[PDB]
C-alpha cells in the first residue's frame, strides 16, 4: 500500500498532508525550492529533496523535477495539495505513466472537469442542476443566439470555456460574443451566493457527499471567509443536490476528494465548477462530519474504500474559516518579511493549521496566505464569537495582516443575519 | 444575570474562564497577584486589580482582598477555578454573606463533601457504591476492629477522614489505626484504575452525568495524563453509574459543575471523593461530548438551565490530555525561566490550552503547570497518534518540560493497550 508519499505542495497544505501521513505510518517526502528550506514541514518531513530555485515555474511547478524526486526515493505517491500542479492532466498523466499513484483523480477525469461546457455537459447527464444556457458552444449567428438568450432570459453572461462579460439587452448581443478558446452563453444571476458540496469517492465503486460550504465573502473571486454548513439549507434540500453529486461520481468515475461548486440563488442550484481536488477551505467540513478528508484522500488512494458509509455521515454544529495573509488589510499589498513574534491562539472549539513559527520569514515568491483559523461551536453565533476572540488573541509581529479585514466582516450585522451574496465584500470594502 | 465575573484564578484556568466570559458578552475581572502582571488573561481582561504580593498565602488566598475586588468593581460573580479557594467552604460561605454569587456549589454542600466519611455516608444514601469500610469512624477496641477488617476482608486501608496506611495482616491493625482528624477503615484495592463520572446541576432541579474520565497516570498522586471515555466501560455500565451520580447531586442539592472519583477494579465502582469544582482535566469530556463545562458554570450560575437534556448527550470519539509542567522530566524539579521561543502544535483535532507565549517568564511562586494539550480522535489509537505528533511540534525553548515523559508513556505498549491502573506510572519510572 502506501509507504511513502511525496508532498508536491508547500505552506500550510503541505504541513496538513505532513501530519495525515505522520498518523498513518506513511513515510514524506517534502520536495521544496531554494527559498523554502526553513518551512515548517520540510523541517518534519523524513527526507527533503530541493527541487528547484525560488519561482514556482522553475520548482513546484517542475514536473520532471518532482518526478525525479519520487524516484530518487522510492515512494509510492504523490500528493499534489491544490493550487500548482493539482488540476494538471498532464501532470498526473505523466504521473501515473512512470509508476506512481497520483493522489487525486484520473487524468482523463481531470481533463473533462477541466474544460467547461464539457463539464457542465457531465453534470446535466448525471443530474447535476447546470445553469440554463446555450448548453454547448455558442453560434454565431446571431438571430438565433437571441432566441437562446431570450429563453433562458436577459441578463446572460458569455463565459469562456477554459476560463466573462455580461449581457443585460438584446441590442448588444452580437457584439458582446465577438469579443474573446472558445465561448458559451449562460443565465446571469444577480443575487447568488456561493455554496459547494464536498465529495469523497473510492475505487470500490462508493461515492458519498459531506454536507457543504458557504463561500460567498470574496474579493476578485478569491475566497476570504468559509463556513459550514451553509445558512438556510435544510436537510432535506442536502440530500437532493449531495445524492445528484455522489451520483455524478460514480457516472464519471471521480476519484479521491473533490467538489461540486453552484451558485445558490432563490432556493435552487446552478452548477459552474468541478474543483477535482483537496480545497483550501475543507477544515470546516471537517469540524462539523467528524471527517478527515486529507486521511481519506490517502485511504483511497492506497486502494482502500471510504472508511464510513453516507448513513453515518450527520451534521452537528457549526464552523467557520479566516485565511490569514500576509497582506496591507485595505490595499492588499503583499506584506512579506519576519514574523519577529508568534502568538497563535488556542481554547475549546479554536482549530489552527498554519506553517509560521516565531522567526519564520515570509516570502515574496508565492501567495500571501500564512494561517488558517478555524473555530466551531454548537451554532452558528458561537462559531462567529469564537472566531472574533481568537482572532483579538492572535499576534503577528513584523508584517501586516488581513486581520483587521475578518474583524470588521465578523461584526458586519449582514453577515451574522447569514446568507449575503458573491457581491457583498467587495461592495462592503467600497463603503 | 450575570453582566460581571471576577476570575479568582491564575494561570491557563484563568485564561479558559476569560474566553469563556467573552463568548457569553460577560465582563470580566482579573485578580493578580504582583508575580502574575504579565499572565495572557491578565492582558485580556477588561479590568485587573492587584490583590498581592507573589506568595499565593497573600493573594490567591486572600479572601478578604478578592472579595475587595468584587466590590470595587461592582461584579456579580466570582469564579474560583481549580485549586487555591474552590473547595474553600469559608470562602463559599463568605462570598455569599457579602451578595455575590459563588460559581460553585453551596457551602454547606462543600463542607459535607469535604469531610471522607461524612461524604461516603451521602453517597451510600444516594446509591453511590462506595468501598467496603466500617462505614463511620473506627472504633478504638481492635477485638471489635478485626471483626469489620476480617468482614471486608485484608487488605484493608486506614485513612484520614480529612486528607493512610495499609494493613496487610490482622496482626498489626491495634496498631496501625493508632498512629495519625479522625480515622475511617476501607477495603485497599492492589489493582485499580482511577475512574472520575463529570455532572451538571442547575436550580432547576435537574442533573446531568457526562461520561467518565480515565485519570491512572499518575505521579505522588497527582495527574498527569487523562483520557475519556475510560476504556472498557460499556454505554450500560455508563448509565448506570452515570444515573447515581445525577440523582446523588440532587439528593445532597449539587449546584454548577463537580466531578465523583471512583477506584474503578474488577468491574465494580467504588467512590472515595468528589471534587466540587472544575476540574483541570475537564477538557477530555468537552471533546467528546461537545459540551463547553465552563460556559455551563457560567449558565448555572446566572440561575440558567442546563442548556441540554440528558439524552441529547452522546459519547463521540476518544480524546487524550497531557498536563505539560516546566519541570525536570526525571527529577521533577521545577524549571522556572523564560520561554524564549514558544511554537504550539494544530492542526485537525488538536487543542492547546495554555497562558504561555513566546517571551513569558514562568514564575517560581506557583504551580509547573503552563500548558494542556488535548487531542481527539474518532477512535483510542488516533488520538494517541494525534497526541505523540502534537508533542512532537511543539517547541518550549529556555525551559524544561516533561515532554519526554510524555512521549514514554504515549510510546508505552501497556498504556497502548488501555487499561493500566494507578500504580502503573511511578512502576515504569522506578524501571
Ligand atoms: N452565471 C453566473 N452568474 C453570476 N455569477 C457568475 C456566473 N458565472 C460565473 N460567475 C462568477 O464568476 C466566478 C467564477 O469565475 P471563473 O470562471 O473565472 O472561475 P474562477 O477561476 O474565478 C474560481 P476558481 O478559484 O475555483 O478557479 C464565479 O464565482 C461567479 O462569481
Ligand atoms: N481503598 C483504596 N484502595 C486503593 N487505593 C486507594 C484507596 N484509597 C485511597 N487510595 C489512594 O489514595 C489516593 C487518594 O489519596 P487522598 O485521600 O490523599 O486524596 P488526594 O488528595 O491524594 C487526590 P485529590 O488531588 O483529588 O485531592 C487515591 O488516588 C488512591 O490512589
Amino acid at each position: 500500500m502506501l509507504e511513502k508519499v511525496v508532498i508536491a505542495n508547500r505552506g500550510e497544505i503541505a504541513l496538513r498532508i505532513l501530519r495525515a501521513c505522520k498518523e498513518l505510518g506513511i513515510k514524506t517526502v517534502a520536495v521544496h525550492s531554494t527559498a523554502d528550506r526553513d518551512l515548517k514541514h520540510v523541517l518534519l518531513a523524513d527526507e527533503t529533496i530541493c527541487i528547484g530555485p525560488a519561482p514556482s515555474a522553475k520548482s513546484y511547478l517542475n514536473i520532471p523535477a518532482i518526478i525525479a524526486a519520487a524516484e530518487v526515493t522510492g515512494a509510492d505517491a504523490i500528493h499534489p495539495g491544490y493550487g500548482f500542479l493539482s488540476e494538471n492532466a498532464d501532470f498526473a498523466e505523466q504521473v501515473e505513466r512512470s509508476g506512481f499513484t497520483f493522489i487525486g483523480p484520473t487524468a482523463d477525469v481531470i481533463r473533462l472537469m477541466g474544460d467547461k461546457v464539457s463539464a457542465i455537459k457531465a453534470m446535466k447527464k448525471a443530474g447535476v442542476p447546470c445553469v440554463p444556457g446555450s448548453d454547448g458552444p455558442v453560434s454565431n449567428d446571431i438571430a438565433k443566439n437571441k432566441e437562446i438568450a431570450k429563453r433562458i432570459g436577459y441578463p446572460i453572461i458569455i463565459k469562456a470555456s477554459g476560463g466573462m462579460r455580461v449581457v443585460r439587452s438584446e441590442d448588444a448581443l452580437e457584439e458582446s460574443i465577438a469579443m474573446t478558446d472558445m465561448v458559451y452563453m449562460e443565465k446571469y444571476l444577480e443575487n447568488p451566493r456561493h455554496v459547494e458540496i464536498q465529495v469523497l469517492a473510492d475505487t470500490h465503486g462508493n461515492a458519498v457527499y459531506l454536507a457543504e460550504r458557504d463561500c460567498s465573502m470574496q474579493r476578485r473571486h478569491q475566497k476570504v471567509v468559509e463556513e459550514a454548513p451553509a445558512p438556510g439549507i435544510t436537510e432535506e434540500v442536502r440530500r437532493d443536490i449531495g445524492s445528484r453529486c455522489a451520483n455524478a461520481c460514480v457516472e464519471i468515475g471521480y476519484r479521491g476528494a473533490g467538489t461540486f461548486e453552484f451558485l445558490y440563488e432563490n432556493g435552487e442550484f446552478y452548477f459552474i465548477e468541478m474543483n477535482t481536488r483537496i480545497q483550501v477551505e475543507h477544515p470546516v467540513t471537517e469540524m462539523i462530519t467528524g471527517v478527515d478528508l486529507v486521511k481519506e484522500q490517502l485511504r483511497i488512494a492506497a486502494g482502500l474504500p471510504i472508511s464510513f458509509k453516507q448513513e453515518d455521515i450527520k451534521v452537528k454544529g457549526h464552523a467557520m474559516e479566516c485565511r490569514i495573509n500576509a497582506e496591507d488589510p485595505k490595499t492588499f499589498l503583499p506584506s512579506p518579511g519576519k514574523v519577529n513574534h508568534l502568538h497563535s491562539p488556542g481554547g475549546l472549539g479554536v482549530r489552527w493549521d498554519s506553517h509560521v513559527y516565531g522567526g519564520y520569514t515570509v516570502p515574496p515568491h508565492y501567495d500571501s496566505m500564512i494561517a488558517k483559523l478555524i473555530t466551531y461551536g454548537d451554532t452558528r453565533e458561537v462559531a462567529i464569537r469564537r472566531m472574533q476572540n481568537a482572532l483579538s488573541e492572535t499576534i503577528i509581529d513584523g508584517i501586516k495582516t488581513n486581520i483587521p479585514l475578518h474583524e470588521l466582516i465578523l461584526e458586519d450585522e449582514n453577515f451574522q443575519k447569514g446568507g449575503t451574496n458573491i457581491h457583498y465584500l467587495e461592495k462592503k470594502l467600497g463603503m
